[PDB]
């Protein structure tokens, strides 16, 4: 099939681009806002976006017979003013990734292709998992104003569910 | 300093682009040319390029007080015909990386900055190490013609006092 | 060579005097500002200045046959008002020893003495390491004014492959 | 009390200066007289004098409420002509430190300050300890004229009591 | 480069020649001066020169693409008179190879070749290490007169840093 | 005695020169012909010829009271065209050293000297051992056409009561 091929290529390029953006966000969060463990958290997110999240698509292409494209273009020009807006930008990005995955799943169900449905269940789950992992950190900035308390909390976070994991 | 900052940003860019291209090459060698272990070898090169090679630059920028910029662009549309041409292409990329690092090191000695020289020693070592590791594989396609023998040798490869 | 000998004697006396000053600053920080873990931090810094930082100079002199000279003088009479100014003074001292070591290394290369270059690489690295260790604390006094929180952070506080 | 504070500051200064001078003597004994283990021995003495012997004074000042004063100015212009005169100079320095501690102890007991008397008992003991360990090495040079047997016995001393310990 | 190549070939040649002459010196020290442990010491220097000191040059040539050359010519025709002269000869040999390596490093730094500079750092360090490890043995023939004490010393030496070693 | 002395000195010199030439052949075999394990093999041979094969003679001289001489002159100019001619040249050198030691043993038995005979028995045995273990690699090149197969079996080679 070709429509599924296009959709999965799109998700592949999206994942790579978001990985790069998250890496830059983590460096600028550690270097300027003086919150190193927030940088650690976002760096873990970027490693996860650049690793299995695209290795799985590549392996599925090798496995069923589809064809792969690569064309990436990214440039970070503006940076949010403080850490709150930065974590909220990350939140919005993840929220959009969920919508993209839902579109892919609907398409796969429409073309009478059930291998792609079984394959995309994994992303359907991991999207909600990562979104809540990010929102739990977002909710810390609505609780305290001592930056070091937030630091200790995120440190304890950095240092498995049956249904969602 | 400023020249060193520019050079290190350009090196960050170069490493990111190499990593992405190597990932694509490894996929196309596994899927098309019927050689999985060559694909694993190239994929591990790609993970090496996308990991510490740039994490170190980022951490050094965090330490000494320099600025970072992220600006990437890449799209492959020219792929070789067999495996030998692919591995020779990889060889050429590695050699050019070696050249660029040499130029950075000379520039660093020119500015009387010695933390930069100390930092770049690591890349000066890793360049030749990686080039030798790739040439070891390029040598195989000139010693046989049966693909499965080459594959088994590469698998056994993927299974020094100075350079390590 | 005589000029490298004079530069190394300068570095020796500088380290000794810094060690004594840091010892007194640690006592003051623990006794007058009610921050014992900052005191243990500065005490570790003073021990590091009074130990290997001069052991290695004396050992090098024993090896290559250079004369040693012990002429020191220090007197601590004016101390800052609070912990922020104290840790900022520490920061400045380290930022200056960096430049001193850089001058030494340039002089070493300029007159064709390469064993001194290989020797001074150690200090070229340790300068940036110690500067980051101090800065990671000088930037804790901008995150919060609850002094006990800073104390707990320093408590939990007290290596990179390149900058080890 | 001011007399005890002055005397303890003086002793702090004295210990620091002895530490530095002993460091230089250890270097010159290793480098010019071909006796590395004599250097090890004197370097051990120097590291003692620069460590606990002033660590304790500063800590006691913290405990009871006195003030500290750093004022150090030492320099080396002259050195002995052989290892014998060197170790005899070391002996003289320790011998004087004993009398300094004795004066401080008399003063401490004259002013009804018994915590400081308890404190100075430690130095009263370690004075004789260090003096006897120095004399056990200065008396070797009255037993031989071959430097290498002295080296052997000093090595077996360094590498290897209920009242005085 | 051709200058780096000629210099490194010359160093290979120097190392093999020193290995041969040290081996002969060790035999003639054990047999004719009745000093077996001095013989073992010089033998270890010999095999150290004949091992890694040239294996590393051969390996660097295999890596970068230079070519090797083999040319040896050695004849030991006049041996020193006693043990003192022998140890002084080996001292001077090391003190010469030091500035040989220094000239190589100067040349490598002058020709915009940083791989070879990084390479020769190893020899820059080992030169001084071996020089001092030999000088601490030549220093023993001034300390005593009888041969067996020197023998005991060299024995406890051969029967066992962060920057230099 | 003196005849045995001169013969053993000639043998000492022979062994030294063989060891050096073998080290150079090993470098050539690894670099030009692309066969690293053959290079490791010849390197083991050279280490053997430069170690015990001569320290035994020096020990014997120490023991019975003969005198030692040193005279070495080695210069390699022409190397074979490929690995087969290389290994055959090594075979010839070994086959010659066997004859040399046989002549030494005959002379030692003619002079009615029996400690020298008892000593040279070791070389009489080890010559045949080494020659067999070189011949069984020589005949690999006359049994196949691929280089990777030969290389794998030599690798496994690298990984008796009478002759041991
Ligand atoms: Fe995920
Ligand atoms: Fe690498
Ligand atoms: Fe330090
Ligand atoms: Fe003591
Ligand atoms: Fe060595
Ligand atoms: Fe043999």
């Amino acid at each position: 099939s070709n429509k599924i091929n296009d959709a999965l290529n799109q998700h592949y390029k999206l994942n790579v681009e978001l990985g790069l953006v998250y890496a830059h966000y983590a460096h600028v969060a550690d270097d300027e806002f003086d919150m190193p463990y927030l940088g650690k958290f976002i760096q873990h997110l970027s490693e996860d976006k650049l690793g299995v999240h695209k290795e799985y698509i590549s392996d599925y292409f090798k496995r069923n017979g589809m064809k792969l494209k690569t064309d990436v273009s990214v440039a970070v020009k503006s940076i949010p003013s403080d850490a709150k807006a930065l974590i909220q930008e990350v939140y919005a990005r993840e929220n959009e990734v969920r919508d993209h995955v839902k579109a892919i799943a609907k398409l796969a169900l429409a073309e009478d292709d059930y291998e792609s449905f079984y394959f995309i269940q994994w992303y359907v789950r991991d999207g909600l998992k990562d979104l809540t992992e990010v929102d739990d950190v977002v909710k810390l900035f609505n609780s305290s104003n001592d930056k070091l308390i937030i630091e200790e909390t995120i440190k304890e976070m950095v240092e498995e569910h049956e249904i969602w994991g």
